């Protein structure tokens, strides 16, 4: 099942992707500061880290359901689904983490940021 991620679970999948990938430690602070250059260390960086997030698949690619859920905050759902789908294309090279990054790419372009902030009516 889906659940959208906090910041604590970015913090986690950064951390197991950092491991896994063996990313170096330049790299690591910047992916902190959210800064990502465009090469593909940082690029296969945001598909292991989209694919925890189950945002992306290798083969089906940007998961669009999850994608809006993660997005939306409750909130104008079907206005979101209608940005993502423009972010959403074939694995034109066949290279995952190029895929995966070309959507992050055109999220940023869109303002679609994955974690916001959240106000609780308490």
């Amino acid at each position: 099942e889906f659940t959208v991620s906090t910041t604590e679970d970015l913090q986690r999948y950064r951390t197991e992707c950092v491991s896994s990938l063996n990313i170096p430690a330049d790299y690591v602070e910047k992916f902190k500061k959210w800064e990502f250059p465009e090469d593909d260390t940082t690029m296969c960086y945001i598909k292991c880290v989209f694919n925890k997030m189950q945002l992306f698949d290798d083969t089906e690619g940007p998961l669009v359901d999850n994608l809006v859920h993660q997005l939306a905050h409750g909130r104008d759902a079907e206005e979101v689904r209608t940005e993502v789908l423009k972010c959403v294309d074939k694995n034109t090279d066949n290279n995952a983490c190029h895929w995966a990054f070309r959507g992050f790419k055109c999220f940023q372009k869109n303002n679609l940021s994955l974690i916001k902030a959240s106000i609780k009516k308490d």
